[PDB]
């Protein structure tokens, strides 16, 4: 590896660990915003469009019950995701400006990126060439790259959690299974079609579980479905430890090499977990045009830049119930989430 990236790396771990080991806390509070819409929704958080009432700037608040969080045995993970977002710094991350609690919630401001989750893009498009999924694929071998060197194990890669921004590029957002591993981890968390095999046999795992979804999100890209796609999670847990998959004949020669290699289901076989590690991925010949260094300089042109009309722009996300942000007279669960 060249020294450059060896020192960037290097720099990085400094900087996370500074603020991983002293976090901010209580940064803003609620009534400094205007609530706007609900953009997404789910068993104990939602995320909101909200606007800073002083300075006009828009930002997606993420809100989380906190006896929803206790009752789904989430507690852990949700101290994990605020501590590694308000530490973390890359071009492809979506950036914590602000967090708080109160009585009821926890709230996470993050930048608003207008254009909307990749998945939609994908669903509407059928799927994209392989130019268009070798450029999200390369940011996201970057980003990776950058979280396994912090000892951070993502865990959710999907396409609903990678959004469009402006000028085309990804960034990545919830990190609510995103864990500072040193070793292996056991719990069992993720989308079903996006689960190594080692997660399904409930083993204790490494970061190699990230490459194993970049395969699933390659495959998902460039195909338009997943790799081990059925009905039910039980089916396609099955299909996902036997080692086997089926690549449309369109499939470039080299994509189909790398997605063999990336979803290998014996995990010290897998490539991003040798020992080259993520050279393996950069240097085989699918990536053979990818300029790496000016994807993270963002000084690529993208292959496709969202329609939005301004940064208050909902038009790319769904349209969900509006629901009340209740604030209780008493504190709960005040013990639980004394550190966030
Ligand atoms: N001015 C020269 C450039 O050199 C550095 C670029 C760089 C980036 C990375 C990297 C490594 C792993 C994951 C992600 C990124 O390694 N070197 C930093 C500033 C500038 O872009
Ligand atoms: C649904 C949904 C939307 C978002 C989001 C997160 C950060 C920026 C913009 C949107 O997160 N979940």
């Amino acid at each position: 590896e060249q020294e450059s990236v060896k020192e960037f790396l290097a720099k990085a771990k400094e900087e996370f660990l500074k603020k991983w080991e002293s976090p901010s806390q209580n940064t803003a509070q609620l009534d400094h915003f205007d609530r706007i819409k609900t953009l997404g929704t789910g068993s104990f958080g939602r995320v909101m469009l909200v606007k800073h009432k002083e300075t006009g700037n828009h930002y997606a608040m993420k809100i989380l019950d906190k006896q929803k969080v206790v009752k789904l045995k989430q507690i852990e993970h949700t101290l994990n995701e605020k501590r590694i977002l308000q530490a973390v710094n890359f071009p492809f991350l979506v950036k914590l400006e602000f967090s708080f609690k109160d009585n009821s919630n926890l709230y996470m401001v993050m930048e608003y990126v207008p254009g909307g989750e990749m998945f939609s893009h994908l669903r509407r498009i059928g799927r994209f060439s392989e130019p268009h999924a070798r450029f999200y694929a390369a940011q996201i071998v970057l980003t990776f790259e950058y979280l396994h060197s912090l000892d951070l194990i993502y865990r959710d890669l999907k396409p609903e959690n990678l959004l469009i921004d402006q000028q085309g590029y990804i960034q990545v957002t919830d990190f609510g299974f995103a864990k500072r591993v040193k070793g292996r981890t056991w719990t069992l968390c993720g989308t079903p079609e996006y689960l190594a095999p080692e997660i399904i046999l409930s083993k204790g795992y490494n970061k190699a579980v990230d490459w194993w979804a970049l395969g699933v999100l390659i495959y998902e890209m460039a195909a338009g479905y997943p790799p081990f796609f059925a009905d039910q999670p039980i089916q396609i847990y099955e299909k996902i430890v036997s080692g086997k998959v089926r690549f449309p004949s369109h499939f470039s020669s080299d994509l189909k090499d790398l997605l063999r290699n990336l979803l290998q289901v014996d995990l010290t076989k897998r490539f991003g977990n040798l020992k080259n590690g993520v050279n393996d991925i950069k240097n085989h010949k699918w990536f053979a045009t990818t300029d790496w260094i000016a994807i993270y300089q963002r000084k690529v042109e993208a292959p496709f830049i969202p329609k939005f009309k301004g940064p208050g722009d909902t038009s790319n996300f769904d349209d969900y119930e509006e629901e009340e942000i209740r604030v209780s007279i008493n504190e709960k669960c005040g013990k639980e989430f004394t550190e966030f």
